This record gives C-alpha cells, sequence and structure tokens, in this order.
C-alpha cells in the first residue's frame, strides 16, 4: 500500500565554523550524502549520513545510488527492509559503509512514515516529547580557545561541554580541563573525549590525574574495537568510561555491554543502524543499567532519546546546520523536539547547491 | 493532544470447549479481564488479560479499577505511561499482578494508537504483515483424546501441536507421544509441555528419553523461576529446552537468558509488558540468538511476532474466542493478520452479557 | 486435628504521624490488611499485611477473601500450608501480590499455631528471646526536619536512624547527613536510603562521597530488580550496600547472593513469604556470610530475628501502632519480644472501626 | 628510497562457470577490483579485491581512487602503510570496505616488494615454497550437479570438495552428502557450509545428522558476528565447526578465537588485512591451537600458507582465472606456488578489456 518509489542522493561538502581537531586528525569540514526517499503516498523522508572524511565521500555516494534498485517498490515498513538489507550483504559484511548506507535509508524511511502519518518520529515510537539536556561538544583547542568556547556555551544556557584531549603531555591535558574549571565554575558538567589515542596503561594514568579533577565522563581512552582494554582501564577509574560512536550495530554495542567494556553508552543513529537500532540499542542499554546519550545526528537523537528508557545527554555538534532549517531549538540548555511530522528535517534547497560535490 | 479519557473494565468466566489440564493442575474456564481504554480522539483501545485461576479474577478487576485514576487524562503515549506506572509501582513490587495490569492498559494503548493513525499495529511498528506458522496447544489428554485431538488439527492444516505431558510415569508420557506420532506421520512437530513439574535429576532422565522419540521442545521441565536447573537439564539435552511464558517483563527473561536457560523462548505478551515489554524482549532475544515464539494473545502475537526478527512459532490457544469476532483466520496452519486498524479485537458484545462475573 | 476453619480480612488506612517521602514518592498513610484465621481450636491467628499504596489495597483484601477457600478445613500446618499454595498458583505465577497474600496467610497461622501451645513464636522456632538493637527509620525530611527527628530518637535511646536521600543535588544528600552527624555525635549509627533513585554512575558517584562521611549503611541505592548493577556499586566500595525489602521470596533472595549483590540483607516478613520464607532466608544469609536486618512488620521482626544466626538490625517503623496494642516495647534502643503466646499481636478493635475501608 | 607513484584500479565483472548459489542468494558473475601499484624502481604490485555483489563494486573502486593520495609518495613498506591507514579511519570505522580497500593496497605493496628483490612472496616471508593440499568449492548445486562436480574434481585428482548445503529440509542436506559420498567413496573429504542460514537450535540439530553421515567440517552454521552461538553449536559437536571468512581483521578474529567459537579457522586474505594482517592471524592460530585453511584468493594464499605454521587447507575457487595468466597449478590435489617474483600474478590485458565496467 505505501511503496518506495525512489530514492535520491547529494553529495555536500559544508563549512563548520570551528574545525574538529582530536587527537588523531582534523575533520576541517563536514562530508554528508542528504538522502531522500519518495513514495507512493506522495510524501518525501529525509536523512543524512556523515562521512567523516572526504575520502569516503563520493565511495558512500555510489554505494546509496546503487542500493537504489533494491529497495524501489518495497513497501515502506523499516523493519521488514532492515531484515532484507541485512540478509542481501550477508556475504560482502553488513557492517562499515554498507550498515551506514542501510541506517540512512532507515533513518529516512521512518521520516516518510511519521509523515504519512502526519506525526512526529516520537509519537510514532509511542512517547511523549519531552526536552533533552545537550552538552555542547567542542574540540582539541588548546587552552585559550577551549575555555573561550566554553564561556560561551555557558553565555547560550548549556550546563556541560565536552572538549578533546590527548596532548603529547598529561599536563596540557589538565592546563586545558582547569582553565575550563576556572572559567565556568565548579557546577559545570565537563566531559573529556581521548579520540582512541591513548593505550590501555597510558589511558589508566591519565584518567586518574582527571578523575582527581572532577570529569564527568572519560570517553574513548584507547582503540574503540578493544572493549576488553577499556573495561581494564574501567576497573581502575570511579570516573565513568564512556564509548560507543563506533559501534556498527546492536551487535556490537551487545559484545561491548557483555564484557563490562564502559559505564555510560553513546550510540551513532547511523553506525547503530538508524531508528530501527536504536530502538534495539535503547532496549540492551536498559537491561544492561546503561545511561544511554547520543553521537552526533542531534534532529533525529532528540527524538530517539524522549523514546529512550535510560537517556542520559543530547549531543549537540551541529554538522548540517547550512543546509536543513534550524527546527531543533535549544532552550536553556535542553534540546526541544520541533512540533512536525517525521523528524522536522526540511532542507534550505539554494544552501545545499553552494556545497555540491 | 491525544488524551486518555476512561477505563472501563469487566470480567467474564468464558467457555472453553476442551479443559486445560496441566500436570499441576486443570484451568477448566477461562476467567478474562476485557479492558477498554477511551481517548479524547473518539476511538476505544480494547485489550484483554488472563487471570490463570477464578481465585484471582475480581482482585485483577479491581486493581485495574483502583489504578484508573493515574492514567486518565494522561497523553495516549503507552512507552512514556509504562515509565510512569514502572515508577509509581517502585515500592510495592513492579511485578505479578500489578506488572500484568499495566500490560493491560499498554496493550489497549496501542490498539488505540493504531486506531488513531487507522493502521494495523504490526505497520505501526515499521513492519509488514506477514503468515506466521501456528502450533495448535492442546493438554494433559491421555493417549484417546491427545491422538485424536491431533488428527483433528492436521485436519485443520496446522503441522504441530502441543500436548502436555507429566504423567505418574515416564512410560505414559512416551505412550501419548509415540500415539501422536503413529498417527500424524514423521514429518509433524510435536511440542511437549512438562509444566514445572518435575525436578531437575528427574527432567534430564525424562527429557533424554523424549529426545529418542523426537520432539520438537521440552518446555518448562522444572520450577520457572530456576533458571540455573534449566541450564542444567538444557546442558544435558540436543532437543532446544522451551520456557518464558512465566517472566514478568524483559528484566526476568534477561536474567534467564544471560545464564543460559534454554535454546529457545516464549514470552506472554501480558506476563512480558505488553507490546512496549514485547519490543524489548524481541531485541534482546535477537542478539542472544534466542527464536522467539508467543504464549497465549494469538491475536496481538500474529501481529507482534511479523515484526519480531527470530519469530519462530504462534501459539493458537483461542481463551476469548467466545467474546471477540474471528478477524484472526489459519489459513494451511498460518495466522493471517486481519487488515483492520490496531490489533483487531471487536467485542461480541451481547456474549460478554452472558459470561459475566 | 487442629484445622483451619476461617479466614476473615479488614481493609484500614491508618495513621502514621510523619509521611514517609521517599525519592521516588510518598506513602502519606498506611493501607494494612488485618488478617484473621480462626481455627478448630478456638484460637485466633492475626496478621496484617501491609499495601503500599491505596490503589492495591481492596485488590489484595479481595484476593484473600477470594483465597479462603483453599484453606478453610486444612490443618494448621504453616509450612504444608505454603507448599499448596505454591502449587496452586504454579501458572499464575507465585510472586507479587499472590505471595504477599500467602505469607499474610503464613504469619496468621504461625500466631495461631503459638497459641494453640500457650507459647511466645521465638521459643516455638527453639531460640531463647533476647533484645535486639533496632534502629528508628525517618523519611525524605529535608535538613531541619531529619536533625529533629534524629535528636528525638536519641533522646527516646535509639543509637541509629535511618534517614531517605536522593536529593537533585548530592550536596542536599550530605547536608541532610552532616546536620545529622553534629546533632548526634560521631557515635551514633546514620543508615541512608536512596529508595532504587539513582543510576550506577550516579550511585557510584555519590556513595563515594557519602562514605566519605561515614554512613552506616546504603540501602538500595539503584532498581531493585538490579542485582548485577548492585554487585557493580558494592564493588566500588568500602561501605556496605543494603538491600532486600523488595525480594518476593528465598528465591529472589538466593539470585541476588549468588552474584554478591550486596553485603548486608534486610528481607520483608511479608514478601519474603512470612515466618516460613524467613526461616528459609535466614539459612541462606547465614551460609553466605551476610548479616541479616528485618523491613517493617517489627512485631513478628523481633522474634524472628532472635532465632536468626546473623541477625542485625531490627528496623523500627511502627506502621499499625494505631490498631494493635504496643506490647513490643523498646528499652535503651532495643526491642523486647512481650511473654505473650504467639507473636504478642492484639487489636485495638474501636480504633479499626475508626480507619475501615 | 622505493616509493609508491600512483594507484590505478580497474573494476571488471567475470565469467565464472558455475555460479555460486548459497543458502542465502547467488554470485552468478564476479564483480573484482584490479589494483595495479606503480613504484619509483620501475616494478609494479599487482592484486585484486572481490566485491561479493555487483552492488558494491563501483563504490569500492570509488574509494580506492580516493585513497591514492594518501598513499602516493609514501615509501614501500607495507607495516608502515598500514599503520598509518588505519590511524587515517581512525574516526570513520576501519572495517568493511575501507578495510578490503586497505588489504588490497597492502597485497599489491607485498607483490611489488617481492618483485623488488626478485623473489616469490613465500621466500621474503621466510619459508620454503611446498605444495599445500587443495578441495574444490562448489555450490548449492542439488544432488545431480553436485555429485557430478564432485566426481570431477576427484577426476583432477583432488581429494576434497566442499558442497554448500541449507536446503528447506535436513533430508535434502543429507541425500546431496550421501549422494557424494556414494560417488566418490568413503576416503574423500567433503565439507559443508551453511552460510550463516540457521539459527542455534537448527543447527545443532542438523550439524548432529551430518556428522553422523561424516563431513570434515560444518562452515558457517549461524550468522557470522555470533561467536557465542558459535561456541554453542561447536559445545554440541565432535566435527569441527570452521568460519573465519568474514573476519574484517586479526582483531575479529581474536574475539572469536577468545571464546572458543570454531576448532578450525579459515581467514579470507582480503578481510583479514592481506598479507600484513594473515602474519598477525597466523600467529593467534598457531597460539590458540587452531588449523588455518584460506578463504578464495588462491595465488597469494598457495604462498600464505606456506609461511603459516597450523596450515590446513587451500581452497580452490578460481574467481580470477579469467583475467590473470595460470600460474598457480594443481598437480594431485595440490597447489604449487610458480616460481616468480612475488605474488606471481600476471593479467591477461585483453581479456580484461572485456569485462571492464
Ligand atoms: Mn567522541
Ligand atoms: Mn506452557
Ligand atoms: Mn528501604
Ligand atoms: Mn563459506
Amino acid at each position: 500500500e505505501v511503496l518506495i518509489t525512489g530514492l535520491r542522493t547529494r553529495a555536500v561538502n559544508v563549512p563548520l565554523a570551528y574545525p574538529v581537531h582530536t587527537a588523531v586528525g582534523t575533520v576541517g569540514t563536514a562530508p554528508l550524502v542528504l538522502i531522500d526517499l519518495a513514495t507512493s503516498a506522495g510524501v518525501v523522508g529525509h536523512s543524512y549520513l556523515f562521512a567523516y572524511t572526504p575520502v569516503a565521500l563520493k565511495s558512500l555516494k555510489q554505494l546509496l545510488d546503487d542500493m537504489a534498485a533494491m529497495i524501489v517498490n518495497e513497501p515502506l515498513a523499516p523493519v521488514s527492509l532492515e531484515a532484507m538489507l541485512a540478509k542481501r550483504f550477508c556475504l560482502a559484511g553488513y557492517t562499515g559503509l554498507i550498515r551506514m548506507a542501510a541506517a540512512g535509508i532507515d533513518m529516512a524511511a521512518w521520516d516518510a512514515l511519521g509523515k504519512v502519518h502526519e506525526t512526529p518520529l516520537v509519537k510514532l515510537l509511542g512517547a511523549n516529547a519531552r526536552p533533552v539536556q545537550a552538552y555542547d561538544s567542542h574540540s582539541l583547542d588548546g587552552v585559550k580557545l577551549a575555555t573561550e568556547r566554553a564561556v560561551t556555551a555557558a553565555e547560550l544556557g548549556f550546563r556541560a561541554v565536552k572538549t578533546k584531549i590527548g596532548y603529547p603531555a598529561l599536563d596540557q591535558d589538565l592546563a586545558v580541563v582547569r582553565s575550563i574549571r576556572q572559567a565556568v565554575g565548579d557546577d559545570f558538567g565537563i566531559m573529556v573525549d581521548y579520540n582512541q589515542s591513548l593505550d590501555v596503561p597510558a589511558a589508566i594514568k591519565r584518567s586518574q590525574a582527571l578523575q582527581q579533577e572532577g570529569v564527568t565522563w572519560i570517553e574513548e581512552p584507547t582503540l574503540q574495537h578493544d572493549y576488553e582494554g577499556h573495561q581494564r582501564i574501567q576497573s581502575k577509574l570511579n570516573v565513568p568510561v564512556q564509548m560507543g560512536e563506533n559501534w556498527l550495530g546492536p551487535e556490537e554495542m551487545f559484545k561491548a555491554l557483555s564484557i563490562g567494556a564502559c559505564r555510560l553508552a553513546m550510540p551513532d543513529a547511523m553506525k547503530i543502524g538508524g531508528v530501527t537500532g536504536w530502538i534495539r540499542a535503547s532496549a540492551l542499554a536498559q537491561q544492561f543499567g546503561i545511561p544511554m546519550s547520543s553521537h552526533l545526528f542531534q534532529e533525529i537523537s532528540a527524538h530517539l532519546l524522549a523514546a529512550t528508557p535510560t537517556a542520559h545527554w543530547l549531543e549537540r555538534l551541529d554538522l548540517a546546520g547550512s543546509v536543513i532549517e534550524p527546527t531543533l531549538t535549544f532552550e536553556g540548555g535542553n534540546a526541544v523536539i520541533p512540533d512536525l511530522p517525521g523528524v522536522g528535517i526540511i532542507w534550505r534547497e539554494k544552501e545545499i547547491g553552494k556545497y555540491l560535490v
């Protein structure tokens, strides 16, 4: 009855404002693939994918363009679609860029389903919209810019900032954290992200020094696939180890939680498998007793976290603000879901033309 | 915007046809509580609860009548409602009859949400309706009636029957299974249910004899809360141990699966927490690699299993056929979801009057 | 030879004095079901059940009234009665309100057995009556009322108080504890109860701050059914984690202790299964090396703790003082068992009439 | 001193002869990406990647074309190159198609290093060339074609064949295996591959029936990422469970072996990380005591297995025979490494032109 009738993708390289420097490299612009899922009901689902590096952008668009043939004329039923894609990519490997593509189709299919029923996604999932506390995510900015960006986020009403660390010396990490604390006061949350840059001994040593400074969480201290190593670092800390942005699918989350790799989780709506994967991830975080935050995709994540039993923090990192209307607002540090069908993503069409690849 | 405006319950004691004798007692009629959830949108959600024994029926209705005050004027948002009920019954114990009541409200709220959007529940959950293979569930019937009921189920197109066993001697168990096999042939599925009647040594001994007869599964061989004991019986068998009808909430399922108590699961839509609990249970069964069947509530279960990644068997045991229209059909041994908004439960109002308590 | 000849129940809503505010809600009056178990020997056993919320009160009374038929004309033999009730509610679920009802019948049957033999319950169990140290249980009272109630309990001879915490900020929790310590001095016991209000990361952080203040124990820091999560919080603490008021039956206690969820236990005489369940719980606490305190039901608990090898503290929280004679006295902070047959509960019959529901 | 000076890729869709039907779909032609790595020494390294489905072919070529910029002008040092690529794709996810691309560059860099030193790859790795027993890999061919292909492989001197199974009924699986056994005699090896098509209960049941037929190994009975489920199936079998073709990198192999998912391993030279990943995988298989076979890429695998301490079987499945010279020969069922520098891959340039995409 409602059928998918086409898939259109556009690759853009959009401006950010502050380039995201991390201890393992910098993301200077955002390579995005914008997705339009057309249906027989005359509504169009919208989603976007983040490619991380320009190197992977045209490959990801091509992959989505070659996948269009297997979903056109299929019923608009995201759970059934995801099972069929998992089976088609059985031999190839349903992970990495293929899983990320399948997740972009899922998020557009759920946006289209919300539009068919004229209801915001959070209400289609069975939950009430509620404000979700958000932290402002900044990068490896050095002492002066990290303190300036934190004072600005506090002025805009945010009650927490995430900074990236992993400087050559531990003293530089601490200098950044101390200067932020001094500027914003003892009540503000300061999350820190090591971006997989330390080995386990180094991560135990640096994390115990940061713990004595009072940070909110320590994110991906070592290689993301090393769940055992994260369990070893967590076992030496009172402060929670945070991870999850790199789990590809709920099945990778299940492995990390099964061995106790972290006390907090922050799945990425794209890498976890879209809305379909997020619902599954949410059920696992509830049983393992893990507070669950989001990673990027703040527009759909404000919806997904209101339906998440252990919802913790929303991450504000506006990757797509240049090409979409600002329907998601932040009031007093909380994200407020727009009262629009589906996810509430509306393209600024003449801005897209400027950034097209 | 859509609000719950009232809750009405009616207690009935309805005729079955074949009384359900089990190795621990007989269920001779069905004590049901019929639930009507009224909304500000002019649609009415419908569900029913099964009380198991007449002894618990008026208590369950009273409990639902006294809970009406906390849900009237709340938004029709089942996930948000369930979180609020879990918190209200925090101290009292969110399990047993209270959890069963909360699950009846959930199943009616999701039926009402399907009606507001004029869509079958399975499509609101994001899946396509598909036929689900079903087995016909019979009871501790002795050799002659168990063989007669199995020949009739095969004539109606079912490809599997469940019989109850746990007779004084193992020889009687085997006599029942052999006589069914002889009547229906080697291709037919014969599930057997011990209904918690054996201790662990006895269950290992009897199950290894039944395994040599070729049964499909062995269900609740010992006390249902003894997950460790079920793991000990399963470790001695090739045939799968089946359980799950008695898990109250996904959190009890999570404990049993975490220690490997069974190779199959069959949650009960009421005891697991309604549609909201079933979605969570489905995500856990997928990660633990457990084929998931249903227990009773065949009308909503045909919908829930089409959205369940490891869906296995639907149980046909028509408890409420006397008071609801036969919109769920079985064609060639498969259940076919009706093309009706919500769950498709329509009361036969003048039959209800005959069975009212 | 002695037979149960009738069961009578009365639902009352009795005044407390200080309403019990907790971090998850308030209990402003006590919904109780008073039970009279009549026997062929002309003695009447007495017990009461606590319903926690008015919402569950008439349901619990109805349940007990409908169960009367299965115990009338049965021998007054509590262990045999409990096995028969466990088997009857096999399919329904022998937990929650059904288990709580079965436990009220058990406690009345043991009171009646003490009366038939004209001996206090503790001596029928094979033990000597001894004074049991008791703590006074208060609630989420804020700094000024929590300090006032603690000074009064010290003036009445108690050497320990329990306060409830879980305020929006950790600073408020600590303010309450510090102000009590200042008022009562460093020798007094200050137990704190979080009433399941924190998630695991939050509970580790707050408990390590309270541990540096010197509290006696930290009670139910997170969701009561999450034994694994309590083991994770306990593993980070020197101070003991306390729990057990919500275990329904010794079999739930056995699961929590098997994974090391707590260093202290406090079973509830009703939820644990009455006197029959308490004897079983006591044997488990002795082998796992767990000091065992009680939760509510101070009249029967003074008897049960004198027969408990690891007896630790009795909880004073007088729920039923309005409708029963004060035969249990507290002298110098210890409860003194009355020298009366059975449990020593004597109804104040004209006060009951005032609170009847 | 030797520098990489360019990277050229060509996408082809080459003929197979027998289409590879599996229980989860068919591979009817082979989508390959041919890679030419040019160096400052005037030698050109050659490798190819297998894309599994036409859907992923142009995406994989594009990805390799966009990666060329990060390796041109880098020293021809495969171990150093792999560490630098792992770090560059840190955030994006060093798995799936990105890992497969990085592995194609690795295999071409090692072919080029063998050419610079004018020595076969196996001798550059420090080992002697030796004949490696090989099995002929066939597909889901039905009874008559599976028996015909097995008689032909025995006539060509192979002593073992792999057939694919996972037919609707277990009886069909057994019919295929029995008919092959009858044709080739009891001394011949018959490997069977389920291609992830069964759930765990079904896989235990079918594998124990095949074990009584005498097969050499049972390959990927269930979902490849479910290591725990493979450990559960292996624990019920005497026959070895085989897996490994889908491990992306030695770190996924390490997780599967750490929990005992299989008694045999067969890494894929592309998915495992090329020659660099294979050397690491070989060291892990030796310590865990796992006989190690190969998956596809028979040209480089004959070299890699002669340097593998637990080398077991080489898989013959000639994907690229149409576009490369037959320098790898099979004599009496064993693969014989050519006496050529590097890997011995020489393009048939005018055949490539026919299959170019
Ligand atoms: Mn991060
Ligand atoms: Mn059953
Ligand atoms: Mn408490
Ligand atoms: Mn294979």
